Order: C-alpha cells, then structure tokens, then sequence
C-alpha cells in the first residue's frame, strides 16, 4: 500500500509523531539520509505561484540525493491535454514521488487514485498539510511537548491553513481554536473530521467569532492572508469582516505571556498581521519557513520507506 | 566528427541497433554510465509545452551524472535577441549537448550547422525521433527482433509521429503502414527517404486509406492525436474492432497525451495489448542511450 | 565575520579583485576542484529579466561547486509584489547560502543585501553588470597577461551598466579606461567620480570623450554593447543617429593597437554597435568572454562564501 499525504489526517497521531521526530533529526543532520540517491526523480508541480514551497522542496529533494523536476505555471495546466489519471500513470514511471500545488482537492485525489508513488499536497484550495508539519516542528522546538497546547488561528476560517491547523493540530493533541467572522467558517466535513480525531488525542476544536476570547490564554497565535487569488472576484468585501481578527499587538497581549506567532507567508503587513507582531519577539515566522525544508524531507523519507 | 540526431535516419541501421542495445543496458543499470559526471551541462530548450520529454530528458541527463539547464517556453524565444548561430556558439561553451523542442526543422538545421556539440530534436513539426527510439525499445522488449515485424500507424499521416515511424521503423527493418485519409498523408520527400532506407533493411512502406487492411495481421498498432476537422479521422480510430483484426500478441502504442474516445478508446488504451506506459518510461532509457552514444562520437 | 556582497565592481578592492581573478584562472584549469557547496547547499538564482549567458553560467557553475541552484525566472511572480523584498531576503537566507539576482533598480539589490544573512550577487542591474566585467578581465588577462597599464575603450551608451562596470572594474584592475559616447549619453557623475578615485589607487585613469577615433587609437581592448535597453525603447529619443559614429567596425578597430582584442557582453545586434567583420574576425574574443562567465562567477562565489 502506497502512502499519500493529501491532508493532515492522512497521518495517524503516532505516524505524525514519527515524521516530526525525523524532522528534528534531519534538521541536525541534513544530508545523512539519501533514499533518493542515483539520482531518483521527484515531480514538483506548481499550478500556482510559490517561493517557500518551491525552494524547500527543490533543495530538500536534492539533499536526500534526488533530483526535483520542477514544473511551473508556464506549462499547460495539468488536466487540459490528458486526464489527471493518465498524467499520474506516466509520472509514476519517471519519479519516486509526486509533489503538487493545485486548486481543487479532487485533482489531488484523482492522481493519488492511480499513482504508484506517493502523492504530496504542496497546497490545495482545501489543505496545506506540509505547512502545518513545519508549524508543528516549530512549535515543538520552542515549547516542547505539543499535547495540551492551545493554538488559535485568525482570519478566513474556511481556507487551507484553517483546515490544516484543525486537522494537523488535533492530530498532535493541540487544542485548536478557529476565530473567523460569520459566513467564513470551516468546512463542516473538515470540522467533523477534526472533532473525531480530537477524541483520540485529548485535543478539542473551537470555532468562534470572538477574536479576544480566542486570543486569551493561547500558546500559539496563527494567521494567513484573508483572500486567495480565486476569491478576489467573488463579490465580497473581504477586508471589513476580518479587521477585528487582525493579529496585532493588542491581540497578542491577550495571549499567554510566552505565546509565539506563526504565519505561513507571504504576509500582507498591515492587513492580517502588523509589523510590530511579525517583527517582534513572539514571531517565529522565519524558523517556521526554514522548517518547511526539514519537515518535508522527513515526510518524504517516511512516505518513501512505507511505499 | 560531431553527430546530431534531428531525424530518425541520422542513424544508420547498424547505429540504431547500437543505440537500442545501449537502451536495454541502461534500463537494467540506469546509473552505470556517467559520461557527464562533474557535472557537465546539457541544454534542454522548449519552444513549446512538454511533460514526457521534459521529465525524461531532465532526469536522464542527471542519471548520466550531468546537469540539465532547462529553458522554458516562458523564457524569451530562442533566436529572438540574437541569431541562432550566436546562440549555438555560446551554448557550446557551457554544455556538452543541446536538446531542443521547436517547430520548423530548418531551425534545428541552423543550430546544428554551427554548434560544436550534438544537437538532438526533442520534437519538431516534422519529426519526433526520440519518441520512435522509445517505441522501438518497447517493441523489442516485448517481441524480440524488430526486423520483419508489421507496424501500422493510424490517423493523421502527415504529422511528426507518422514521419518518424516511417523513417525509424524502416531503419529497424519494420514493414511500416500508414493508414490515413487523403489530405493527411506523409510528406512525399519523407516517404521517399523511407522507401530508400527500406531497401537496405528488408523493410517496406505502405500508405492506405483502408484501416481494416492496415490492421489485419499487424504486430504493432500505433496512433496519436489528430490535431496539433475530426471527421476525416474517425474511421481510423484505434478501437477494439481494429485490434480484433491484428496478429496475436499485438502491441498498441500511443506517444501521449491521448484524447480518449477520439483516436483511441479506453478499452484499447487500458487493455492487455496496450504498452503506452512502458513506452513512455522508455523515453528515459532510450534518450540516455542516445546521449551516451552521441557524446562518445563527438 | 561580515557578509561580503558583490553588487558593484568596486565592492572588491584591487587586491581582492586580483584574488578572484587568480581563482578564476585556477578554476578554468580544474573546474570541479573546489566544492564549497557540496551537500548540496543551495544558491538562489533569480531573474526579473531574461537571460541566456547569466542563466547557463550561474546554474552550471553552482552545480560544479557541488551546490544546487534554485532558478526563479520571470514566469514566477516578480519579487516585491506578493511580499516585501526584505521578507523575501529573510526567507531565502534560511534556504540558500547565496542569492544571485538579475533585476532593475540598484536600490532593490541594496535592499536585499541590507537584510540577507548570505552574499548577494548582482547578476545585472540597470546600473552595473559586475560579473560580466570579471569575465571580461579574465579574458583580457588570458590574451594579454598583466592587466595593469592596459588601455581599454568602451563605445556606445556611456551611461549603461556595462559602461559603469567597465569604468569601476577596469580601473580596479589598473586599466586606463576610456568611455566614448555621444553628448547626453555620458556616465553617471557619481560612478565617474568613484572610478576616478579608485583609478588613483591603482595608477589607472578615466577618460570620457565624444571622439571615437581618439578613443580607439592605441587601445589594447575595444568593447561595446547594445545601445538601447528594454526600458529605454520608449524614452522618445532617436537612439540610432547619435551612436552610429561609435560603431565598432573595421575602420575603428584598425586605429587601435595591431594586437587589440574586441569584447561584447552579448547579445549583439550585428550591424548596429558592432559589425559582422569585427565580431567574427580574428580580434574578437566574445566567445571566450562568454565562456569565462562560468569560470569567473565560480571564482567569485568561492571567494565570497569563504569570507561570509
């Protein structure tokens, strides 16, 4: 059985713990594991723009001994000239894993349904699970055991980061709160999956429109841009509902005195997060970005040896 | 004293056999040849979109120890800011071979006239010779000796795949048939070159509008998308009806991407005659063999 | 230690430039003998503008130092739009050991270098092209030996990146540099003054003239470049008539030293700034010059990495 990573709950709590431990080991010894020596190939396909995911996967694959074939948005978007299933079958003959940033989750599901190699979600409309592996590695290295920590996410509660912080966070035993305005709440199916997974780990799920209540006592405060490129023409004012949820100094003062701040980047300073918070002593955004490299190398090692 | 690969007949029958033998060796032992260790560079330039050619060349070059510099069609078109001859001279100072997917064959000829390193056609409007090397490797590993086999291509008989199956097929001793409607027949000078090469190998060339006759007794049945306007080609659809007419143990090939329901049906493409996935894999092995072979002769 | 960047030619002292150029000759002889980036370690190579020579030379050179170039080209969204240049520089510094960047305004390079924790290298900007001039100096040294006291004349637009870098990099090597350009197209005053100060240290000199024949006479090296960059195509000027007298043609080359060599960074517009006869003739060193982008930039990277 081939293991894929299309959503955070694809890993059990025990498996997630294995990946996060390998991530810590690979951060210490970054070229000690060469499962892709040869080089073996890995597909890294971008239907959307990327800086952090592009650099971290391309270099991480190289440091595992492999060669990343990076496909840009200049190539014809996949699924136009042939079925995604046909593409997955041919790519499986060239590479040992397929890393793909795309739109609908169903596109990832289609490729994983027929690929003979692991398929990894490098960002979809619905989830960003490699980002949250790096977030969890960052939280662990700054706070220790993840179980019982309180994490609050602020902004659009139905975007990929909100969904993956729910799923990935409760898998780690984190008490996850999503603070979002009315009409921007997590997908019900994702919320229910996080609630079921939380039963197994002692975690919990909270969804609230009360930003100050979400910030109070939190160990980790997280936010993300409020609007994806596909939502810019959706007809909504996507600024006025979110301003109460801005991660600013006043909000940070409400959290635990030792709280840290995460943001997957790119940040739009002055919108979802302020300069004072992002450049202040609680910010862990640069270590978080670095840990994309280490966490994704661990994920690849782990999937490859189980597939 | 420098060898290029712009069309299938650039290799003699004997040299094609050498490259195909190397392809089988490299498929068994994919990192056993490292002529590009260093790394030395290879340019891989795309004037137009690619999946299979991009992956197969980029990874194949890496597995020869080299480093492919992949130039995308999003980058400024080649020969727009300076002559192709100036580009060829400069690239020859950085890389040991130039792989190029373009349109007009005369562009490939211009590059190859001045480059001091091998130039390889990664797909042109006229030929797709690296695809046919992979096809020949696929046929060989399933049927053994190529000489005397019957291969039929169906559909648009005027495109690069039809031309290269003609030229590369007769170079291997294959009796090649193109089944195509009038107005979409092979270029006469390509057909004439194929008939000429066929005299040396025991091969032959047939061009027919009768898909049933072409399918009857065929050992290899091949098709490709119809446009690069569909009414003339429908009778040449590679479906279960035609396949039922072929020889026992016949192989089905399609260079990809496929438009399922047009030139080929799901039942044929997903059925037990289909070798389209091995065929696509063999782009990697056959192109590595081609590069090894060209580099040691250049 | 401090972090050394290479944004303009004078970022290297004369002694430091000599070290880089010596390393360039050593690496040309033994191209895989230095592996500071083995691992591989990453290097970012970002192109806000098109390139062939800089793209191939940096991507392969980095690989031959053992590293892995992450090449970002113009189809990926332009840097500075999705997030600040400073945020980008901080993030890249966590993934790579150096940042190579072809961009527009020099101030954009200054912004990344202010926050980056790794060397930033100018791979061509509006104001300078210092990696080209390192390759030019390597080529001249190959052909002529000692650079000190040679006479080099550049012809064409006196205010573009190649004129500025030939001034600064040339006098840093002890070369007497002349820029021959029509009035109105003269070097930036602050670059001219900086080159005059640096020339005083090396015994070199700076000359700026509208007299192309006088600039060619006695020269050891004649250099030109295209007259018009993309950003100037719509500046309203006739950018042909003023530059015709400055064309590097056979008549001009005949006025220089009988063993003079000809350089051109490429791409060339044959028939405008240079003629076929000159570019394809025996004085032309343009192909060696292009090849030396590989060697000189490898030397630069080795040198910066060991000091950062």
């Amino acid at each position: 059985v081939i293991r894929h990573f299309l959503r955070d709950d694809d890993l059990s709590p025990a498996e997630q713990a294995e990946v996060l431990e390998l991530a810590a080991e690979l951060k210490k010894d970054p070229v000690s594991r060469r499962p892709l020596q040869g080089p073996r190939g890995v597909a890294v396909i971008f239907d959307k723009n990327s800086t952090r995911t592009r650099f971290s996967f391309e270099l991480g694959i190289a440091q595992l001994g492999g060669h990343a074939v990076v496909v840009d948005s200049g190539s014809t978007q996949l699924g136009r000239d042939e079925t995604l299933q046909d593409t997955a079958k041919v790519l499986s003959r060239y590479v040992d894993a397929i890393v793909w940033r795309t739109f609908g989750q169903e596109r990832l599901d289609a490729m994983a349904s027929v690929a003979t190699v692991p398929v990894i979600n490098a960002l979809s409309d619905e989830f960003h699970p490699c980002q949250v592996l790096a977030d969890l590695q960052t939280i662990a290295e700054r706070k220790g055991a993840l179980r019982g920590l309180r994490l609050s996410y602020f902004g659009d509660g139905a975007n990929n980061m909100a969904h993956s912080l729910l799923l990935g966070g409760v898998t780690a035993g984190i008490h996850v709160t999503v603070a979002a305005p009315e009409g921007f709440l997590p997908d019900p199916s994702v919320r229910a999956a996080a609630e079921r997974r939380a039963q197994d780990t002692g975690a919990s799920v909270t969804v609230t429109a009360d930003a100050h209540a979400a910030a109070a006592g939190a160990d980790v405060l997280v936010t993300d841009t409020w609007t994806s490129m596909g939502q810019e023409n959706d007809g909504l004012d996507r600024v006025k509902p979110f301003r109460p949820f801005q991660l600013n100094s006043r909000l940070l003062a409400l959290a635990d005195s030792d709280a840290i701040v995460l943001h997957c980047l790119p940040a739009h300073r002055g919108d979802e997060i302020t300069d004072a918070v992002m450049d202040g002593p609680a910010s862990a955004v640069w270590d978080e970005a670095e840990n994309r490299l280490h966490a994704q190398k661990a994920l690849l090692v782990w999937l490859l040896e189980r597939s």
